[PDB]
């Protein structure tokens, strides 16, 4: 690590990336605290000190993963 901040955007990042290495992976039709409980183990999750930050972190990601699943930009990254 050279230059790069942490905090706040560590956390979040943190969280999205734990919830991919995830077993299973989250379903279409999961929900935030059907899942909650398997990461509230973890200290990744517990870092998240607001409901509500780990709940709209939950909802992006399974936007992203919709749209990563279904072709929708076979030209973005």
């Amino acid at each position: 690590g050279s230059s790069g901040s942490s905090g706040m955007k560590r956390k979040e990042s943190a969280f999205k990336s734990m919830l991919k290495q995830a077993a299973p992976p989250i379903e279409l039709d999961a929900v935030w605290e059907d899942i909650r409980e398997r990461f509230v183990k973890e200290p990744a999750f517990e870092d998240i000190t607001l409901e509500s930050e780990r709940k709209r972190i939950f909802k992006d990601f399974m936007h992203v993963l919709e749209h990563e699943c279904q072709h929708s930009g076979p030209s973005s990254g």
